[PDB]
């Protein structure tokens, strides 16, 4: 449990580069099956899945 929820905005860019976000459906240990921008449902490894705002800003320094 890492904190997604339902609904939830995730950032996943593909090997074309495309940057799609998708929403989290169900979760399942490492696997998330979630729902894509056309609405097609997939299931991503919660290892692909990066929160819409990920620790960029607020990062305990460098």
């Amino acid at each position: 449990m890492d904190g997604f929820d339902r609904g939830a905005d995730v950032t996943y860019t593909d090997s074309d580069g495309s940057k799609k976000t998708y929403k989290v459906l169900s979760y399942s240990g490492d696997k998330v099956t979630v729902q894509d921008s056309d609405g097609r449902t997939l299931t991503f490894d919660a290892r692909l899945l990066r929160v819409k705002k990920w620790l960029e800003h607020h990062h305990h320094h460098h």
